[PDB]
RNA sequence: GCGCGCGCGC
RNA sequence: GCGCGCGCGC
């Protein structure tokens, strides 16, 4: 399955994110949304970022059920969308 | 190796 | 805070 998105999974892809705004000189922020009641928490998070190598724009929401999951998930579908636009490369770490 | 910073885990 | 792994710069 990340086999099918370059290795790209949830425990290597904030860093490749960061990686990447740290090349671009940008920075991108989640934005976060409560789901759910206050006894009941958690999150959707999403970004937006502008990809200069395609001219466009990007963007990613998914939900986790703590911030920090939302956030890695919310990566995740940016650098494997990044990856599938021949922006990033597959991973070459180890698994 | 230093400066700035990040990831995963505990 | 500690461990391991990295990035950009010099």
């Amino acid at each position: 399955n990340a086999g099918l998105h370059g290795n790209w999974t949830l425990e290597n892809a904030k860093a490749r994110l960061n990686q990447y705004f740290q090349k671009e000189k940008i920075q991108g922020e989640y934005k976060y949304t409560q789901v759910g009641p206050d006894h009941n928490r958690s999150f959707i998070a999403e970004m937006t970022i502008y990809i200069k190598q395609l001219g466009r724009r990007i963007f990613a929401r998914e939900h986790g059920s703590n911030k920090k999951l939302a956030a890695q998930s919310c990566a995740l579908s940016l650098v494997r969308q990044l990856y599938h636009l021949g922006v990033v490369e597959a991973y070459s770490g180890l698994t």
